[PDB]
């Protein structure tokens, strides 16, 4: 009866991602007080901060779960996430909003690394692990799909402080379940010590598996903060777009994540990721020819699809490689996965702008595209000798 544990991770990934998306319709409210890709720095400093902290706290957890087990960290991540929500409920200043974003990120990392660790440690059969993760990655898409709509409508219809408090209730409810299934009472270590991080980072077959996740995420991040939505002006026609502009990413991501998780193992898992990167590159190369906001609807759909097509396939491969070559402790490797997932958001907002100053912003897209395709063929060396 391991399935129920999986359920927990699903929630741990849904609510966590609902909070970051929920603040989307509230960002312009206290932000103010001709090209389509005008860049804003105030949003940029809001996008990286959370990740800039999550990247720092990612490795420190990988060792921790080797000494005090998986449950306790998860519980801590819940607690922190609740605190963050509360801080949000009374956050009235931009600085205070940045402080809440930092703690949130901490909690996020805790949940992501510990959850995945356990989720790989419980499902030891390779195909099973594959599909289970392919399911657990869906929670990210659901959080991206529900957090922007759920909030906006309620905020205006009921109250400015409603969308946090109500959501906080669910978080509190979630805590109850964590106390019934995980039982963080007794702290115990693992059986055998894990492989030192250095050693893993000295391996090419892991480096690639981390580069594949970084490139695609880096491309999507370089686009998100530079959108006409954040621009607050009376000349703006309507805010209907705000709260739905993140649909074409999440809707495509859920299908790709649950449709290849069981399918990739049928074909070559190496083949699934290659085509993924190539299709993400093709979709990004059409972003320059937008000329209108609706012109961004077609690319993002593919973008997200391919993102899923990569993440579903790459996430298990990390655990399979550690089992085939190193000690069977999964706590540290997935930490690497997570940092490879986050670096794109950690470095996008600044570098992007810097290039936008050097050359035109469409030129930046024409570059991050080609690199992706250039990185595509070397996913062939995914078959491993040991
Ligand atoms: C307002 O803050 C944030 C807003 C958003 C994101 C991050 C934010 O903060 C880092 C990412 C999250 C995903 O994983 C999404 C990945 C999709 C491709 C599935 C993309 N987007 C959405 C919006």
């Amino acid at each position: 009866s391991r399935k129920l544990i999986l359920f927990i991770v699903f929630l741990a990934l849904l609510l966590d991602n609902m909070l970051l998306t929920v603040v989307v319709p509230i960002i312009p409210s206290y932000l103010y007080s001709k090209d389509l890709l005008n860049e804003n720095v105030q949003v940029g400093l809001l996008f990286a901060s959370k990740a800039t902290v999550q990247l720092i706290t990612n490795p420190f957890i990988g060792l921790l779960t080797n000494r005090i087990g998986y449950p306790i960290p998860i519980f801590a991540g819940f607690c922190i996430m609740f605190v963050s929500t509360i801080m949000f409920a009374f956050s009235s200043s931009y600085a205070f909003l940045l402080i809440a974003r930092s703690l949130q990120g901490i909690g996020s990392s805790c949940s992501s690394v510990a959850g995945m660790g356990m989720l790989a440690s419980v499902y030891t059969d390779d195909e099973e692990r594959g599909n289970v993760m392919g399911i657990a990655l869906g929670g990210l898409a659901m959080g991206v799909l529900v957090g922007p709509p759920f909030g906006s409508v309620l905020y205006e219809f009921v109250g400015k402080t409603a969308p946090f408090l109500v959501l906080a209730a669910l978080v509190l409810l979630d805590g109850a379940i964590q106390l019934f299934v995980l039982q963080p009472s007794r702290v115990q270590p693992e059986s055998q010590k894990g492989t030192p991080l250095t050693t893993l980072l000295k391996d090419p077959y892991i480096l690639i598996a981390a580069g594949s996740i970084c490139f695609a995420n880096m491309g999507i991040a370089m686009l998100e903060p530079a959108l006409p939505i954040w621009m607050m002006e009376t000349m703006c026609s309507r805010k209907w777009q705000l709260g739905v502009a993140f649909l074409p990413a999440s809707i495509s991501y859920l299908i790709g994540t649950n449709i290849f998780g069981i399918l990739a193992h049928k074909m070559g898992r190496w083949l699934c990721a290659l085509l993924g990167m190539i299709i993400v590159g093709v979709s990004i190369l059409c972003i320059p020819f937008a000329k209108n906001i609706y012109g961004l609807i077609a690319p993002n759909f593919g973008v997200g699809f391919a993102i899923g097509m990569v993440d579903s396939s790459m996430m298990p491969i990390m655990g399979y490689l550690v089992d085939l070559r190193h000690v069977s402790v999964y706590g540290s490797v997935y930490a690497i996965a997570d940092v490879a997932f986050c670096m794109g958001y950690a470095i996008g907002p600044s570098a992007g702008g810097a290039i936008a100053k050097a050359i035109g912003f469409p030129w930046l897209m024409t570059i991050i595209g080609i690199i992706d395709i250039l990185f595509a063929p070397l996913c062939f060396f995914l078959r491993s000798p040991p």
